[PDB]
């Protein structure tokens, strides 16, 4: 995963952002992207190769892994990172557009319409963070148990399947939840600093 | 299985038995002992070696075979043959005892006490045949289905196990049932010929 281009754009957003916004971006880079690439990806590397079911039925392990893990937590976190970054890019684009328009007018910061877009950016960021949190909760909860009981065809009756690294995965699930909640708190602080 | 000694004693009983009794003994020799040794034993030879369960659990196939087949049909039929033969041996022993006593008295057939023992022999034969029939019914029924579902520990949850030769085994189950019922009819005819 090469996050270079998103990083380069979000550092530009850092130049035009509030101090709390700069903190939020630093959290995104260090506590989400960096952890994901240095720690979590490895943890989940053997998610299917080390997933085992007590059965001689061909195809059962495939369908049972798929049912247990419709989307890997790491993929979900990648999507979450991209969506919570997107409004920042929208605001930065409006910034660059107004700067280029100003340069043109000359040939021939946060107030006004730019402040309205900034605050909308903070709102959409908040809603997307909340949505991904709640989706993670309703899909997986905040804990991975070692045992998964599977009755999906072709599996005969109910089969016992065993997860790879349930405890380490639970640790990182809770870590990423905490980081997301810190991000929400930062957004709320941005909207209370702007309000005040 | 060497039935030589039982055969030699039951042929003696044939010498002292009624014509219907001789038919009964012939049925025992030809349609039970001979079939058991020439056909059924082979059918059941691979009862456990060819019994298969869809599982990776060590020990599950053992416990599941044991639960499905607490006693093999062939062992049950051996026991049945021996018990339905036993009263015949009792009657023959009473016969030989009275003959030896007569020889002694000389030194120094079916009436009297010998007829009472004969009729008791026919009664116990009938009750034992009925008992083994009903036991077979309550234990296995009169049909072996290919699939046996097993939840006995250590088997995880419910496991699918497959029987060896279910249809051939069902054929021989029904054959042996029919032979037993013919034997019962013969006993009833003995008691109606004696009554008349």
């Amino acid at each position: 995963g090469d996050w270079s281009f998103l990083g380069r754009l979000l550092e530009n957003a850092q130049e035009h952002s509030t101090v709390i916004g700069k903190v939020w971006l630093t959290v995104l880079f260090i506590f989400r992207i960096l952890v994901l690439g240095a720690a979590a990806e490895e943890v989940w590397g053997d998610e299917q190769s080390d997933f085992t079911c007590n059965t001689q039925q061909p195809g059962c392990e495939n369908v049972c892994y798929d049912r247990a893990f419709p989307i890997s937590h790491v993929r979900f976190w990648v999507l979450q990172i991209i969506f919570v970054s997107t409004p920042t890019l929208i605001y930065l684009g409006h910034v660059l557009h107004l700067v280029r328009m100003e340069e043109k007018r000359k040939e021939r910061r946060i107030a006004g319409a730019l402040l309205r877009t900034y605050v909308f950016n903070i709102i959409f960021k908040t809603l997307f963070e909340v949505g991904f949190i709640a989706g993670q909760y309703f899909l997986y909860g905040f804990q991975l148990k070692p045992l998964y009981r599977c009755d999906r065809w072709p599996c005969p009756n109910t089969v016992d399947c065993f997860i790879s690294r349930p405890t380490e995965k639970t640790i990182f699930i809770l870590f990423m939840l905490a980081v997301a909640c810190v991000s929400l708190l930062l957004n709320v602080l941005e909207i209370y600093h702007l309000g005040w």
